[PDB]
């Protein structure tokens, strides 16, 4: 038993994947590089490759889940894949959803949140920070735009 209520709409000049261009700087701690945008309703999963254009070395890759519902972050160094795993205390992600992935750096590891309800963590793998220039991102969602900046501290 499974249905759709929700259906898809295409006709819109924006982005599309597979996703790849490189920012006009190379990214790093204190910057803050968010994702906006959108699932399908039938969309299986997606995931984002962030490799840096200078070694085409992806520091860290975020590959969630939906069929299972599984959140899977793992690193590809030296064309070798570290370890991945799979622990989440609950899957926000959904099909035909707005999702905003939030990727802020405090030069002690790569943050990833969504809808601002932190779900896990991943220490900085990749010791050059300013190395990161090429944002690759895939999957079966839509993506609206890709916004990147400082992000200041009021509270």
């Amino acid at each position: 038993g499974s249905s759709g209520s929700s259906g898809p709409k295409s006709g819109t000049p924006q982005l599309s994947l597979p996703f790849a261009a490189r920012l006009n700087t190379p990214m790093g701690p204190g910057r803050t590089v968010v994702v906006k945008g959108e699932v399908n309703a039938n969309a299986k999963s997606f995931n984002v490759d962030l490799l840096a254009g200078k070694s085409k070395d992806i520091a860290l890759h975020l590959n969630p889940r939906l069929n299972i519902k599984a959140f899977v972050r793992n690193s590809f160094l030296q064309e070798s894949w570290g370890e991945e795993e799979r622990n989440i205390t609950s899957f926000p992600f959904s099909p035909g959803m707005y999702f905003e992935m939030i990727i802020y750096c405090d030069v002690r590891e790569f943050k990833v949140a969504v809808n601002g309800v932190h779900s896990l963590e991943y220490k900085h793998r990749f010791k050059e920070l300013s190395s990161i220039d090429t944002l690759e991102i895939n999957g079966d969602i839509h993506l609206l735009e890709v916004r990147s900046w400082s992000g200041p501290s009021s509270g």
